[PDB]
DNA sequence: ATTATGACGCT
DNA sequence: AGCGTCAT
């Protein structure tokens, strides 16, 4: 009753960029707006593989993980742009820097974790609270809402998508009581009034859309964002989550799509999110361990409480590189080059890194896979990365890991190596 | 031959 | 620490 809480204290919400690397592509080359396009890393391996999809494409068919020569019997017309190589690898600093003006800008109207490359989080509960003053208990008018969803109207007692939009804002808006300054639906309408701001800061400053979600935290504002792309935001509140989760796959909800949710799905005999309220916590404690069985025990009633990391910049710089197939690396020397290769990006990755956000990594990870695994890594080793140099940093990759090499002979590497990764961590202020 | 990343959890 | 999971 009056002691349970509803998970309605903070407002949150999501960014995600529309279709990124391809609006990263379109800024640069007017000649790819407004048309089928993707964006393919490499070329000699069945047309290369795609990692982005204009919403024209995936019309089509076209997904990203699909190679480009399959893509195009979806889509003969399908125009390519292909990620950067340098030093014989992709190189996705154009869109790291593309990344970069995007935060920058979120973080003008509050502080930002930084989810992807695309994505971003924001904690606006102190903004909310802000504007509401302003406003002085005046209404929100539909003209502050124009490209905002509301998760679940309009209903009862209508062609148009815009029309939809619109019937479905109006009604929010009618039922809103703007006297309460703490009327959590209050809250996060004003949340999407400065999500609208943010948004068009964004496109006006950068040229890219995004669509955004906005709830009362991370998950269903993750969610959210999802339910109207491209170019729209969706506000899903408290009161929505009883239909919206009623028929929504487990599978959907982020951290669900993959192990853990299947053995839900199993173990329950359930499908949808809604159906996991039937279950005590002690019950989905029990089997699904007792951090993720309060955390599915209050998820399924759209209560979550992760917090918004203050963190803009990621954790990590790395370099990663697969040989597949035949082009595994057999020779020593091969070895040798490649991993020069990672350790030259990484170096300036690093450098650059210092002198942007005074920080210095510290240790240095080198990863390998070998023929044979079909896990990711097959070996991760740490050692102390004391100068930013390719040369040290490739010499110390190669020492720690020159020990998997079975082959008697030191000239030939067996089992051939199928991937080389560096990555650069423990950062420190400097 | 679904590549190049990047965060967080477990023990 | 090294590995696994999940994600974009
Ligand atoms: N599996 C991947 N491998 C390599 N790059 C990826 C992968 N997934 C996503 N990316 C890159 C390319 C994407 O443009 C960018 C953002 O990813 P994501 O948000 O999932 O899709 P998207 O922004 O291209 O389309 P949208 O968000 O509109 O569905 O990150
Ligand atoms: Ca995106
Ligand atoms: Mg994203």
């Amino acid at each position: 009753g009056p002691h349970m809480a509803t998970g309605q204290d903070r407002v949150v919400a999501l960014v995600d960029m529309d279709c990124f690397f391809v609006q990263v592509e379109q800024r640069q080359n007017p000649h790819l707006r407004n048309k089928p396009c993707a964006v393919v890393q490499y070329k000699s391996w069945k047309g290369g593989g795609i990692i982005a999809v204009s919403y024209e494409a995936r019309a089509f068919g076209v997904t990203a993980s699909m190679w480009a020569d399959d893509a195009k019997k979806l889509c003969p017309d399908l125009l390519l742009a292909q990620v950067r190589e340098s030093r014989g690898k992709a190189n996705l600093t154009k869109y790291r820097e593309a990344s970069v003006e995007v935060m920058e800008i979120m973080s003008r109207f509050a502080v930002i974790e930084r989810a992807s490359i695309d994505e971003a989080y924001v904690d606006l509960t102190s903004a909310v609270q802000e504007r509401l003053q302003k406003l002085q208990g005046q209404p929100i008018s539909a003209d502050l809402l124009p490209s905002t969803y509301i998760e679940g109207l309009p209903q009862g007692p209508t062609v148009q998508k815009e029309g939809m939009r619109k019937q479905g804002l109006f009604q929010w808006l009618d039922s809103l009581q703007i006297d309460n300054l703490t009327s959590p639906d209050l809250q996060l309408t004003v949340g999407a009034v400065i999500v609208e701001e943010m948004r068009a800061a964004i496109e006006r400053e950068t040229g890219f859309q995004c669509s955004a979600g906005i709830s009362h935290n991370k998950v269903l504002a993750k969610l959210a964002c999802g339910l109207n792309k491209p170019n729209r935001q969706t506000l899903v509140s408290h009161g929505s989550v009883p239909q919206l989760f009623s028929q929504m796959p487990i599978r959907k909800i982020r951290s669900l799509g993959g192990k853990l949710g299947a053995s839900v799905i199993e173990i329950l005999g359930i499908e949808y999110m809604g159906e996991l309220t039937q279950f005590t916590e002690s019950q989905l404690q029990s089997h699904f361990g007792e951090k993720n069985g309060s955390w599915l025990y209050a998820m399924c009633r759209g209560i979550e409480h992760d917090p918004v990391k203050p963190r803009q910049l990621p954790k990590t710089i790395g370099c990663s590189k697969n040989f597949p197939g035949k082009t595994a690396l057999a020779t020593r020397e091969q070895v040798q080059w490649w991993l020069l290769q990672l350790a030259q990006e990484l170096e300036e990755r690093l450098t650059k890194d210092r002198n942007d956000n005074d920080r210095v990594a510290t240790q240095l990870v080198v990863s390998i896979r070998v023929q044979g695994d079909k896990r990711l890594s097959s070996l991760r080793r740490c050692c102390a990365l004391t100068r930013y140099d390719a040369h040290k940093m490739s010499h110390d990759a190669f020492t720690v890991i020159k020990n998997c090499n079975t082959s008697g002979i030191q000239t030939e590497w067996s089992p051939p190596l199928t991937m080389l990764f560096l990555c650069a961590t423990k950062f420190s202020a400097s």
